[PDB]
DNA sequence: ACGAGGCACTTCTGGCCTCTG
DNA sequence: TCAGAGGCCAGAAGTGCCTCG
């Protein structure tokens, strides 16, 4: 209901908008509520051995952004996620512009809450 | 959430089977009264039974129903598991399918509800 | 009878890759 | 190169058939 139906329009430009593609990618981003952010993170981090993770504050909500060493379908790090939830909102997409995501939740209205690297993609090749 | 299997007085209906790749065309479900309503139209959508009933099982409800074809219990239960809410079921074979839909219309049972006017009679298993 | 379980699909899952503009 | 659509693939999971004891 008052559940984000998608990701805040701020952010739309640099998401994957695929909706019947096989392409696996590197960067993903993922929605959802307070609650939940707290819990993914850690199992997300885990699973995917990730080279990177942000937690950040949006619009009441929070968005985990996360880099991976390895390619995955954008359904198989959702269908991981959604078996975590049941039960609250998620949604779940790959990052087509990871420098142009991550800088933007860095900024206002967006915000980090925490983060596996200090300044992030700021700061470090992932190369 | 609550019941753990069906009522005591009807398991010796039931098949108990875990190991088993067998198939039935007779079912009962254990589940909330809100959940029984729902799956009542929708098993019979769905499986397009021969025959489907609702009953009232010490506060919540008991679905008896027979296909017209054979599944495996564990296809029912993936089926009736996806239209819940971590309300609870317990989804059975059917065994002893007359003594069975018998007892779940007597004390302490009752009908709610059923696919056919006046129920089913004897002949009719088989 | 009925539970165990061999078997045979078929559907799902989650990667690969090329094509195309 | 990029990114979405989709061919293809292999291994897992699903949901039937059967016969054996």
């Amino acid at each position: 209901v008052e559940d984000p139906k998608d990701f805040p329009s701020e952010l739309l430009s640099f998401l994957s908008h695929a909706v019947f593609s096989n392409r696996t990618l590197a960067c993903f981003a993922i929605y959802t509520t307070k609650e939940k952010a707290a819990l993914l993170y850690k199992k997300i981090m885990e699973k995917y051995s990730v080279t990177f993770i942000s937690r950040h504050n949006s619009y009441n909500h929070n968005i985990l952004f996360f880099l991976t060493p390895h390619r995955h379908r954008v359904s198989a790090i959702n269908n991981y996620a959604q078996k975590l939830c049941t039960f609250s909102f998620l949604i779940c997409k790959g990052v087509n512009k990871e420098y142009l995501m991550y800088s933007a939740l860095t900024r206002d209205p967006f915000s980090v809450i925490e983060e596996s690297l200090p300044g992030g993609l700021k700061e470090h090749d992932f190369n």
